[PDB]
C-alpha cells in the first residue's frame, strides 16, 4: 500500500474535477494530538511523505498558524516528479498555504513573510476584526502589508473556516487539505466541509491528553460516524486509515 | 485475518504457560471509550467475538464493577468448542471474572449475586477499606458476605489492582483480561503491568470526549511507545489492533 493509494486509490469520478475537502492528522491511540507540544514526532517518515502526498493532491492547505508555527512550517515544497505531475495537468505547481490567524502574531524571520518570496509561495492570511480592539493586531496587520502579503479580514460575527473555504473556492481553489490545528478541524467538522479523513495512529499512549484531537472548546458538542476506506500501516507501526466524512 | 489469529497469532512461546496480562479496549478515533455512556453501541460482531476469543485465552478477567455494570455483564460464557478446547487443555472451562468495587455497589437482581451460581461463575470481588467510614460499605460487604461471594479487602494504603493481580497470581490464574474501566486501564499501565493491547477504533467522532480512553484522573501523568503486532478491520469499518507494550 502505497501513500499514493492511500490518497488517490479506491476513490469515484469526484477526483475528475469535483471539489473535494480533506482533513489530514495525527493521533496517539488515545487522542492526544502532540507529545510534548508537537506532532511531528509522533510521525515517522510514511506519514511525512503522505502529507506530502495529500499536498500534491491539494489546491489549498488550510492550517491554524500557531500549528504552522510549532510545526515549523515553511513555504510549501513538492516532489520534482510531482509539480511536473501538476504542472503538466493544467494544475499550478504549488497548493495555496492559508494561514488561520485571529492574533496575526508570525514570526517575520521565516521566508513565509520575505518580502521577495514568490507569490505563489507566499501564504494567503485568514484573520477576524478584532471584537473589542487590539493595537497589536493593527500593527501586525500594517506589517503584513508591509512585506506584501495577501490578509483577508473576516467580519467579528463570521467564521473563519467558512470565509476561508469560500476564498479559496472563489480563487478557483478545489481540492483543499486541512492540515489541523485540533480546533480548525472541529470548527471544520461542525461546519460540515469535510468529505475525508486521514487519520495516522502513532503506537504511543499520552496521558493526559496533551491536546486533545478534536478540540476540548466544548462549547457545541458532537458526534459523527464515518466509513473506513482504506487501512494500512508503516514499519514503525503507525496505522494510517481513511475514512468518508458521513453528513448529516 | 481471524480472531483467533488476533489473539493467538505471531506470537513466541510466552503462550506455552507463561504469565501476561492483556489489556482490551474500544475507543472512538479520537480517544473516547464510550458513546452515550457506553461502549456496547461503539462494538460490531466481529469486536464482540473478539472479546469472546480473549476471554478464552484468559485465565480471569479484570474489569471495573462500574463498566460491569453499564455493560451489563452477567456469568461469564463461552463457546461450547472453546470450553472444551480448554477443559481438554487442562484449563477451568471459565475464567474468573474479578470485580473491582470501592463502594461495593451491586444490582443483586443479577444472576451474578445469585445465592446458588456455581461457584466458578461467581465473581471474585476486590475492594479497599474506605479511609473514613461508610456504613452502606459495610452493609454491601454483609449482603455479599451473605449470598457467598468472595471478597477481598484491599488496605487503605494499597493499590486495589496489584492486590487483584496478586490474588489471582496466587490462585494459578496466569492469564489475565482487563477488559476495562479506563481508570482501570490507567492504574494498569501506571503499575506496568500491561504486556498487551488489544484496541478496537471504531469509526465515529465523539466530542467532547465523554471518557477519555486511559482516564481523566490526570493525578500522575505518563507516556508509553507500543509494538504494533496485528492490524485488521471488519466490514463495518472498525480497526482492530494488537500492540505490544514497552517497559521503562
Amino acid at each position: 500500500v502505497t501513500t499514493e493509494q492511500i490518497v488517490y486509490g479506491a476513490l469515484p469520478l469526484t477526483t475528475i474535477n469535483e471539489p473535494e475537502c480533506r482533513a489530514i492528522a495525527i493521533t496517539s491511540i488515545n487522542g492526544s494530538a502532540t507529545l510534548s507540544g508537537v506532532s511531528g514526532p509522533m510521525g515517522d517518515q510514511t506519514d511525512a511523505d503522505l502529507l506530502i502526498q495529500l499536498r500534491g493532491w491539494a489546491d489549498a492547505i488550510v492550517v491554524g498558524a500557531e500549528t504552522a508555527r510549532k510545526e515549523n512550517y515553511g513555504p510549501v515544497v513538492l516532489p520534482h516528479g510531482i509539480k511536473n505531475q501538476r504542472q503538466k495537468l493544467g494544475r499550478c505547481g504549488l497548493p495555496k498555504l492559508t494561514l488561520l490567524s485571529k492574533s496575526l502574531y508570525f514570526d517575520f524571520s521565516s521566508e513565509l513573510f520575505s518580502p521577495d518570496l514568490p507569490s505563489e509561495l507566499s501564504p494567503l492570511v485568514i484573520t477576524q476584526q478584532p471584537a473589542n480592539n487590539s493595537e497589536q493586531w493593527d500593527q501586525r496587520l500594517q506589517k503584513l502589508i508591509d512585506v506584501g502579503v495577501e490578509v483577508i479580514v473576516a467580519p467579528t460575527s463570521t467564521n473563519p473556516l467558512k470565509i476561508a473555504f469560500d476564498a479559496l473556492h472563489a480563487r478557483r481553489l478545489k481540492k483543499i487539505s486541512i492540515e489541523g490545528g485540533p480546533s480548525v478541524y472541529r470548527q471544520a467538522l461542525s461546519l460540515g466541509i469535510v468529505d475525508r479523513l486521514h487519520l495516522t495512529i502513532a503506537p504511543n499512549i499520552i496521558c493526559p491528553v496533551e491536546s486533545p484531537l478534536f478540540g476540548k472548546i466544548s462549547d457545541d458538542s458532537f458526534t459523527t460516524r464515518l466509513v473506513l476506506e482504506m487501512l494500512s500501516s508503516s514499519p514503525n507501526g503507525l496505522i494510517f486509515s481513511r475514512y468518508k466524512v458521513i453528513r448529516d
